């Protein structure tokens, strides 16, 4: 649980800062300069550059995004994403990892065999360096008019040590042997315009000099030219530090890589620290040529850099992204359908709430802005929709992405019951009970009082005093129960038999006018420990026919279940 | 609908880039330098500074966050959020806008009158500059031991023109008149230690020289000192450009503001370009002292900067954030209850999917990392949990925030949890789902089920339960005793134990045959109904057999009791 930090403030911590040291294990984590290496770059220039052109985009939604889904794309969902990317204006699209996945293989075959690839589109496929995998990759691409074969191997300090147990020379040979195999296979497949991409995977965890050495060595194998360049893609496989440091690394690589005119320098930033978009934008200013990402940031864990945010961040500062975002709702609908994951309410440009103002003051300012625009428009005999957007609080005209400005004018049962009472209510009980609270805001204490009054407290018509359980020694034997109960205050013996104690008690009640059928049942521990309490929840149809829930809490799994039956009976009556 | 860009490429566009001009109305938008001003800071130092200490945090969840909600927080939700922020270790908390909101006013009264404010916590309240609003703000804070009065007015080029139609002097007067009123009201309430914060609102749309002019003028009125500093909060009310430009602007303000030693320089980034976290981190390196934000990036439009991401971005690089995130799911659940908005599946540190690996090769690399750490710990006679985290693909030990690394396996309308429920009637507890997926990692529905049965259901060695006699006390709270006939590696033996029920009695009975079973959690649910009714039981236990391993067991039987006993046996045999 959360324990308030109580350790001494740092020596020299300002008097106006009363924060205390936490007990989080910070010593298990090192500054980036110590984990990897310090910054090699001198006289950086990216801080002085403002982006004034679109990068070359590559959309990796169909492979890198797809790999990240709990419900992977069906062939129909794949075609719909492919079609969306084509219609938006993307010209490089990663379509699979065909040597690793038969469904990827079959998808690549399908788009090639059906003639589904536009003339200005280059499909891209991922492969590891193993020769049999590169062969299978070329097989999948057979008959493509053009293709990027993207090969990679992990180069990071960490992976060399603990994953590959290999030295720098061995790891570089993995890459150059892979490059040689690609060159061999390309010569065997005529017609196709083969293009190559190499990634030193886990680049952000790799020494820059080494990443440069491996890239250069791979380039020497491929022998690219300005007309037929190679792509070096430098991923933040884990986003390990601040975007300025990533950008410094990009500028250094851009300045130091051999044969630079024949290189397309590509970025592939993940979002582990929340700064993928920033890494991409600063990295582009640092000299990169190309950015790989996904629509709305899909990709493993925190995702790939968001292509929508990057593109509209250009548009909103007067630079054409060369991609159509005129109908962001259509893009969002299609992405949600394809991925089966929602765009968050606050996602830049696309989110439900991003063009909303709930504040009277902000609303008024927005309207003053719109009015001044309309006055300037009327004066210049212009359509206001063609004038410079000048509106407080709205970075863009929502209409320019097909959206609108909105001047907009639950009891928490599950949360409160679990947090304050250690009860995880079955969903249908949550529903059953929250309705009561609606009628009966209700404070946390009031909610509990009502819960106890309905489920826990009642002892009429039925009260269970004590009982004797005669359980079967042998698996599948009969269990008997005799209980002392009160029925509207009148002490009564009941007795029944069944496959277990819960069944036995249910059957015993029938003799006394309660026809009870158990429809569902749940139980959970209420603390750690051998002798911990149990909470039981029983859903039952009760005649003297209403279906109701009951709740029981007790030291024994058995007794909690019996209490839950009594609770249900009393609720039915 | 969507029409493919079809305009010419740019002059100078490389032949290897076939992109075409879109029909997006880019002419309606200008570069930041033209919209606002050129920000040139040739001799900037922030690019060469690595953050080495936590900033002073201020959580604005109860104000900026609250105002951004579809459904504003009820009094109970406000209190729950306040308590969460205090418990995490926040010392400055913006509790509301009491001069503008009666519910905010009543909340501030509540927390003051009920003594909910710790002695190391300073509440902060937002106010506009109208003198009657400032008066109401001080009245809301009546009785507080200390409080920050945060007053603001909009200073942007655009707002001065179209909202106020005012000159620089007029707009500055709004602020200095507010500052004057604050000084007057503070003298009337000598029982409270008053502190001030001024924001030139829409700062990122304001000329830096003007922002400095207005802040300086407000500071001359307030007359702060190093012992009693003023906070100047510089908001990216709209995030207008890239975070390096924001950072340049902060370094410039930090160098140029008058009486800098009497200033706490505060950042308040919004996320309209998706770069708020970056703007905060570069801005802090630029010389800021303080950062305002919200847990999980709640707030106006795209949100305030995420305090959770900023905090754990320090932790994961060896800097103590001075805030406790050791149970991120508790923070998440509380936030979702208060805001009634979900934390997204991919949200840094807290999202559902952020400690998962779906890739086989990543899963293998993770296993190798974990193994190599364990080998190093054994060599050093150290707890692996105390050592340098060295695991590919996982920036932090998920356990350091209360979470668990999860290898996700695809089942060939799928997934392990879903198929187990649909095809076998079992609702696997989440931790069991994770454990079993790791077994599979080390698939077809049949393969999955066969693996599950072999792991949890089939083993009869070392332990097999033959029969048992359960003597349950009749009266509530009485002791249960058990005798059981068991086979231990095939040899039949009798065991005996007592506990608060049959499960506990059985667990205790096993201790005498060299199985130490320490029950951590337990779940049970119905399968089917009537005469065909069964119970599935799940027990999580720390098991030691004559090291300890945390394992799940599963038991299925017609009796709720027998199912639970089967689950204990299952766990023991899994541990072996
Ligand atoms: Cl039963
Ligand atoms: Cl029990
Ligand atoms: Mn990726
Ligand atoms: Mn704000």
């Amino acid at each position: 649980t959360i324990v308030k930090p109580a350790g001494p403030p740092r020596v020299g911590q300002p008097s106006w800062n009363p924060q205390r040291a936490s007990s989080m294990p910070v010593n298990r984590y090192r500054p980036f300069a110590e984990e990897v290496e310090p910054i090699r770059l001198r006289n950086r220039t990216w801080p002085d550059r403002v982006i004034d052109r679109a990068p070359l985009w590559c959309a990796v939604d169909l492979r890198d995004g797809n790999q990240a889904l709990i419900d992977p794309m069906s062939p129909a969902r794949k075609r719909r994403m492919f079609d969306l990317l084509v219609r938006m204006g993307y010209k490089e699209i990663e379509v699979g990892f065909p040597s690793a996945s038969q469904t990827d293989f079959d998808f690549v075959r399908e788009i090639i065999e059906q003639g589904a690839i536009p003339d200005d589109v280059t499909i891209q496929v991922l492969t590891q360096c193993r020769p049999e995998l590169i062969e299978r990759t070329f097989q999948a691409c057979s008959g493509a008019p053009r293709a990027i074969v993207h090969f990679y191997n992990s180069t990071s300090i960490l992976q060399r040590r603990v994953v590959f147990r290999a030295n720098r020379a061995e790891v570089q040979a993995i890459a150059t042997d892979g490059a040689r195999k690609c060159v061999e296979q390309a010569a065997k497949y005529p017609g196709t315009q083969w293009r190559f991409e190499y990634s030193p995977e886990s680049y952000t965890g790799t020494e820059l000099e080494y990443a440069k050495q491996v890239c250069d060595a791979v380039g020497e194998v491929i022998a690219p030219t300005p007309e037929r360049p190679i792509i070096f893609n430098l991923p933040a496989t884990v986003e390990m530090t601040t975007p300025n440091v990533y950008a410094d690394s990009i500028e250094w690589m851009s300045r130091n890589l051999a044969n630079r005119e024949s290189v397309i320098l590509s970025l592939h930033p993940h979002n582990d620290r929340g700064t993928a978009v920033a890494a991409a934008e600063l990295g582009f200013a640092a000299g990169a040529d190309r950015i790989e990402g996904c629509l709305f940031g899909n990709g493993e864990r925190t995702g790939n850099v968001c292509l929508v945010t990057l593109g509209l961040n250009l548009f909103s500062r007067g630079v054409d992204p060369q991609i159509d975002f005129s109908n962001i709702d259509e893009i969002r609908r299609t992405v949600e359908y394809c991925n089966q994951l929602p765009v968050h309410e606050r996602h830049p440009y696309g989110g439900d709430l991003v063009y909303t103002a709930f504040s009277g003051s902000h609303q008024d300012a927005i309207n003053k802005g719109l009015d001044a625009m309309k006055l300037d428009a009327d004066a210049a005999d212009c359509d206001v929709d063609d004038m410079l957007w000048q509106v407080p609080y709205l970075p863009i005209d929502p209409r320019d992405v097909g959206r609108t400005y909105e001047a907009v004018i639950k009891g928490g049962v599950a949360y409160i019951m679990k947090t304050d009472h250690g009860l995880s209510l079955p969903r249908r009980l949550q529903i059953e009970f929250s309705q009561v609270i609606q009628k009966i805001e209700v404070s946390p204490k009031e909610m509990w009082d009502a819960f106890a009054e309905e489920y826990l407290a009642p002892v009429r018509p039925l009260e269970r005093i004590r009982q004797h359980v005669d359980a079967a020694d042998d698996d599948g034997g009969t269990t008997s129960i005799t209980a002392t109960v009160k029925i509207n205050g009148v002490e009564t013996e009941i007795s029944g038999s069944g496959n277990g104690p819960l069944a036995a008690f249910v059957h015993a009640l029938a003799d006394v006018g309660f026809d009870v059928a158990v429809l569902d049942y749940y139980e959970h521990a209420m603390s750690a420990g051998d002798d911990a309490q149990a909470a039981a929840y029983v859903e039952a149809s009760v005649t003297i026919s209403k279906t109701v829930w009951g709740v029981g809490i007790a030291p024994s799994i058995t007794t909690a279940s019996l209490r839950a039956v009594v609770s249900a009976v009393n609720r039915a009556a």
